[PDB]
């Protein structure tokens, strides 16, 4: 069901290293819906190239926009199993020090802050 479920750490590596060769400028991201999740639609798909430079706040209103919410919609984003401690940090920054061992950044989301 989830993404680290249908692929081996060796296909997810392998992935990786196509995206650095392919999409150098790009951050490999995995956005998942949290499995107890009620209101929010699932997205079209999983693996997302998200542009180096974005900021954290600017992913949000991107998967919002992705989602097609409306204003009063509540949208909590968990980034390698936590709270995101800033929204304002670039995701080149975030991605060095939150990025797994197969070198995919993991993201999860839910209407509920207590996940
Ligand atoms: N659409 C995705 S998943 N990423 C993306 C973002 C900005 C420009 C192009 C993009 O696609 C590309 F990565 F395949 F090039
Ligand atoms: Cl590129």
């Amino acid at each position: 069901k989830t993404f680290k479920q249908r692929r081996t750490f060796e296909q997810r590596v392998e992935d990786v290293r196509l995206i650095r060769e392919q999409h150098p400028t790009k951050i490999p991201v995995i956005i998942e819906r949290y499995k107890g999740e009620k209101q929010l639609p699932v997205l079209d798909k999983t693996k997302f190239l998200v542009p180096d430079h974005v900021n954290m706040s600017e992913l949000i209103k991107i998967i919002r926009r992705r989602l097609q919410l409306n204003a009063n919609q509540a949208f909590f984003l968990l980034v390698n199993g936590h709270s995101m401690v800033s929204v304002s940090t670039p995701i080149s920054e975030v991605y060095e020090s939150e990025k797994d061992e197969d070198g995919f950044l993991y993201m999860v989301y839910a209407s509920q802050e207590t996940f």
